[PDB]
């Protein structure tokens, strides 16, 4: 019916797309079409990925200026050393307990892949100073063209920080030319929320394209050992939230089943997208016109949370790590823990709010600890098995990322007096 | 003389300069000193050509932008379908014209580079769906960088519609800031067509440069069977014209005597130049004070079309393909022309509106078409022996290619009953 | 203390922490913790490099924007012709000037590489044509994002001029754009002159952690033939400003001593930060409330200045060619001096802003004149010396080519009567 999909609610249209999708992908593996599908209707689902991938780089960049640029400096920095402390925190837990899960649960142990004795004494190059010193942009034009997230974002935040020092200066020709950059931030920022809502809104039709892909490709790839990955990652996400998040709520003051029961309207969006940095305007209208924080707590810490704050995406990676390290038997230790636990954090972090960015950024913590990512070793085998339900990972990690963003910026306006009390009180 | 250069009209001036480089090239010839002119005067026209490709990724962004937010999305939305589907059938046409033209006139029939009898069976890979899904930019300051327009073209047509949704939102800081935006991209757009109309009042000595260095090069390498290719390719781009869009326009109302007699003004200046976005400034004033359009056509129409609207390249594509195919013995059958139909159309949409970008796309259509690229196959000479008259074939196909964008937006006024009914009655 | 360390003067500090940097370098290299510091120390000194390259590109491009556009065209020409033919002609004096001093030290004579009879006759390939043809972007989003630095200047220099153009139309729809994106560049170049005088907060830790590796690392490697070479070029660039800007000075009207007095407050700077594209703020402050310019010429001159008059690079790179020729066999002449001062001029022009740029570019004149780079020529051993002290000529260089950018910008302030002439009495 023309004009009648668009009207169906966002959240509930996106769902209902996401639970046929599962119903179309299983017809497909009964009728065994699954390259019919998959040169049909994937290019769907793969034209929704890139249109989510168009948003990472403009809305990171105009949102993070804008927000650093409407709070006052003293504020600022009040909010971000808050926000950012709890961020490598949440992220350093999140790897933890996944660790804790992987242990549990002995994750991909008779894969029997088995890779040969040969390198592997060199386990630990962990090169922090210069992974830190990587932040500052060399040239911020290039690490806009090449595609570098956290440059951009410390680009933008002193430039949101120039910006609110230039319009308290004296001469009027320099405060009206800062003013009128700021405006064109704003606009910027602003038509690319509205162009996230349209792709939203196009969004049930990509979900019911790639889920349904990856059911009718892996409708039986998920009865082996990728079973306890699955159960894992989903039982380490659900561990991270209500043990870590309730905590840090329940002790700030908010109780934490209305946090869920608030933010579920953006959990659910988060979930069924599987991107963090396509979901900002969902969880911004969740914050402000449900959750209730003016305007400089959630204008800078979320914009900023979609795209540093990653516990799902760390959790996974600190799960999957361990995986392909136990299946070609080389179980880490403490000293591999306490190292892998420092290269997640910095390998989650830098990555981009788009699906699929969280098997990517997984070489950039294989090589970190030890491993190799050669076609030729086994290791290339375990990845491609993990990049198989990478969607199904990813679905999840994802909303415990907007989670965490959420319970992030609640408990930093709980530290500031600044929530709507009112909401939380019937 | 001083100041006068300038005050000679630019295009009388641009015209004086092409007919004094034929005759410039010409007595080079005869002194035998192609050498010295392409040592001195050559680096001229490659100043000009790298000029006209700086003012085409600008100019087709901000100028893409504000014609898209000058319009009514609904508006936009109707002129946009009845603007694409003329392209994509005047595309098509061209090609089979140009395929018409090639079979009739039998261009390459007897040069003997005699090709193996190897690889030749792979000829058909159209990869429709994967170079549609390029339009969406994976990240648009990279598509801005590395120079892809299509996906460019894509991102400010959604920037333009995003900000039109704007100007009529109610938060006043909102409309305000997309009200400032708009004008930023406004300004820009401007300033790059005033760039364009100081690099066409410089044009002059930039193509007494290029077609002088052209003909004492190739003085005497029009003699041989590649006077069949610049005769098919003249014959088929005055047979498009004369039969396409004299055909659309009568059909439509509008008389094509009077079209043409009132886009002269803009076609010869495209003929001289050779280059597509490097008139813009001409042809929106030929479409605006003489053939009366109001902005809400000629701001958008003829800033999409004159980038990807291109019927002289694409006719220029279909012969050569059809010229490289027999050459060496392998000429197409009517499954590789409703091939090559389908391919010339996105090698051609494609290719940037700067000189001699119609020989590079050459490779995208070449390539696609069972054909190789590697300099060992004699494919290489064929190339080489089309890119030798690569600027004589440009001459042209770029007028016809304005003439085009002149019928269509024309054609999609009349639908739209915008014209200036003044001018045509006298 | 706590926000003590930002009230202290910002010079008085960044001279500070140079005079404790020597010190702490050289009770490192006592106790031999060269390898501690430089893994330790060193990332500061190359966080504050990475700062100082942020800020070359934004920088130039909105601050010659802004520069070329309050300018009407008119006096912008005269203004530009008459401080580029000053540029290029001290350029060229400042190449021969380090010419005749590394022909009476006589610098690299007894290294003994020895280089074989191999390769040598191809000495005096100078590809003029081309390296000024590459002035005008080919794309100028493509030669912002790579970090091609004229390109950029010649693309917002043009763009200035047109907008200086629209702001005086007759619609009053492109006046007010023209001024909306003017005042966009303008408080984009004001929030990176905010920046940088954050960063000069910052740069006496950063000047201290390099000049502290630069000491414990070559506390001992300043011994050997590389006095003459430190020895060589601390006289050059003396002699070039005693002896070019005092007799040009004096020549124009002001004196020269006055001018040094004047200009200390920043020459100072700039040597320690060794970063021209890094001290504009202090540059233009001190041109304006010391040496007393107006907007007319301080604000485009100096940006232009600072970024390709480049007198104390040229004549590095002018000694040390003649130093890597005498060291390997291969003494130049008067053909070889006269295509040296006309390549060492291009290659400093294009030259960013940014410390330990001058070494880089030390490559496009090596490879220039006669001279390979690959690592397994001597050139791989005596290129590497001389990059070995990069730091303590780069430090000296620097504050030569801004003494020279203030001169320059002063002199033709002298020939266009917008000197402030009370300054210049008591
Ligand atoms: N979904 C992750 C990215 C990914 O894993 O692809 C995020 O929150 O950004
Ligand atoms: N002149 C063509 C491009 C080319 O063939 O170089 C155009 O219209 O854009
Ligand atoms: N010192 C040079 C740059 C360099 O050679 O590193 C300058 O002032 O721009």
């Amino acid at each position: 019916l023309l004009r009648r999909y668009l009207d169906y609610p966002v959240l509930w249209k996106i769902l209902w797309g996401l639970v046929l999708g599962a119903v179309f992908g299983l017809i497909a593996g009964h009728f065994g079409y699954a390259g019919a599908v998959k040169t049909y209707i994937k290019p769907f689902g793969d034209l929704f990925v890139r249109l989510l991938k168009m948003l990472v780089m403009p809305i990171v960049l105009a949102s993070l200026v804008v927000g650093a640029a409407s709070i006052s400096p003293a504020r600022l920095g009040r909010v971000g050393v808050k926000i950012v402390v709890y961020y490598l925190a949440t992220s350093a837990m999140a790897v933890f307990f996944g660790l804790i899960v992987g242990r549990l649960f002995n994750v991909g142990a008779n894969v029997n892949l088995g890779s040969g004795t040969g390198k592997a004494i060199e386990a630990q190059p962990p090169s922090l100073v210069q992974t830190l010193l990587n932040i500052v942009p060399t040239n911020p034009f290039a690490s806009l063209a090449k595609g570098e997230v956290l440059p951009v974002i410390f680009f933008a935040i002193i430039l949101g920080i120039a910006i609110t020092y230039l319009m308290n200066r004296n001469e009027e020709r320099v405060r009206k030319s800062a003013e009128t950059l700021l405006r064109v931030f704003d606009g910027l920022a602003e038509a690319m929320y509205l162009i996230v809502g349209g792709v939203m809104q196009y969004a049930p039709i990509g979900v019911f394209a790639l889920i349904a892909y990856v059911m009718a490709e892996q409708g039986v790839r998920v009865v082996g050992p990728l079973a306890k990955v699955v159960g894992a990652v989903y039982t380490g996400l659900f561990l991270q939230i209500v043990i870590t998040y309730f905590i840090l709520l329940k002790v700030f003051g908010i109780d934490p089943i209305k946090f869920i029961r608030k933010a579920k309207d953006a959990m659910i969006t988060a979930f069924v997208t599987r991107s963090s940095s396509g979901t900002l305007p969902v969880t911004m209208r969740v914050a402000e016109e449900e959750m209730g924080v003016d305007k400089g707590i959630f204008s800078f810490t979320l914009p900023l949370g979609a795209t540093i704050n990653m516990d799902g995406t760390a959790l996974y990676q600190g799960v999957t790590v361990l995986f392909v390290a136990n299946a070609i038997g080389h179980p880490l230790t403490l000293g591999q823990q306490l190292v892998v636990v420092l290269t997640a954090v910095l390998a989650s972090i830098g990555t981009a709010g788009v699906p699929g960015a969280g098997a990517i950024m997984l070489a950039m913590v294989l090589q970190s600890v030890g491993l190799d990512l050669t076609p030729g070793s086994p290791v290339a085998l375990a990845y491609a098995m993990i990049l198989g339900i990478d969607a199904i990972l990813d679905m999840g990690r994802t909303m415990v990322n907007v989670t965490g963003d959420l319970a992030g910026t609640v408990i930093v306006a709980k530290t500031e007096k600044e929530l709507d009390e009112s909401k939380w009180i019937s």
